[PDB]
């Protein structure tokens, strides 16, 4: 997160760090058993960081558990990002709490103008490279789709919107991907590419969750 602000010790209670021996994406706990993440964070080996803050020091309420299954999006494209989103299934069920909890899923998409919470622990400069310890947040709102696509043209499609900032140096960055987007307490969003990070008419764009709500739950109920 690149202009943002530290978000507090297990305020976002449903992040996650994907960690691979080291933290490489973000997620978001969905219930006790799954999580949502980019599909270009797909890899094997994963284990699933709960209630982490500071992800180099134990500090009393993580939950690691081992991936058991994971689930790219059947129509993932990795040379265009269309459909990057995957769940990840949990060996077992988190222990949930105020610091460790689900996010609830929408049931209707966001609109243009709504104010929304990134998350993560990705690079936090645009023109340099330095990894936070701590949990970053950064506030910003949905932009129109037409400002989106005007941003990026012919990149856009129907399951990518686009948030932050227009003039510049607030925006989610690499290693936050495949981290949340919450909107008034829904996944909207998950972090999934962008032009660098934080410049000049290059926005944040992100997986359109509302449209995978059919396809996570039938996911959920037969895996
Ligand atoms: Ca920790």
């Amino acid at each position: 997160i690149v202009g943002g602000y530290t978000c507090g010790a297990n305020t976002v209670p449903y992040q996650v760090s994907l960690n691979s021996g080291y933290h490489f994406c973000g997620g978001s706990l969905i219930n006790s058993q799954w999580v949502v993440s980019a599909a270009h964070c797909y890899k094997s080996g994963i284990q699933v960081r709960l209630g982490e803050d500071n992800i180099n020091v134990v500090e009393g309420n993580e939950q690691f558990i081992s991936a058991s299954k994971s689930i790219v999006h059947p129509s993932y494209n990795s040379n265009t990002l269309n459909n990057d989103i995957m769940l990840i299934k949990l060996k077992s069920a988190a222990s949930l709490n105020s610091r460790v909890a689900s996010i609830s899923l929408p049931t209707s998409c966001a609109s243009a103008g709504t104010q929304c919470l990134i998350s993560g622990w990705g690079n936090t400069k645009s023109s340099g490279t330095s990894y936070p310890d701590v949990l970053k947040c950064l506030k910003a709102p949905i932009l129109s789709d037409s400002s989106c696509k005007s941003a990026y043209p012919g990149q856009i499609t129907s399951n990518m919107f686009c948030a932050g900032y227009l003039e510049g140096g607030k925006d989610s960055c690499q290693g936050d991907s495949g981290g949340p987007v919450v909107c008034s307490g829904k996944l909207q969003g998950i972090v999934s590419w962008g032009s660098g990070c934080a410049q000049k008419n290059k926005p944040g764009v992100y997986t359109k969750v509302c449209n995978y709500v059919s396809w996570i739950k039938q996911t959920i109920a037969s895996n």
